[PDB]
């Protein structure tokens, strides 16, 4: 279920790479990656769903 536990936790580097992104370091990986939630948009996910 959890992401943690098969990816370590980002960097403070990470931390501040998405507005409204979730950021997850995965070990296997061995690099960084973000993903967008749903309802939001924007290149960094900085846009948010509100019409």
């Amino acid at each position: 279920g959890d992401i943690s536990d098969y990816g370590d936790p980002c960097s403070d580097d990470l931390k501040d790479y998405c507005i409204h992104g979730d950021c997850f370091f995965l070990k296997e990986l061995n690099q960084p990656a973000c993903r967008c939630y749903t309802g939001y948009y924007g290149s960094r996910c900085e846009h948010i769903d509100h019409n």
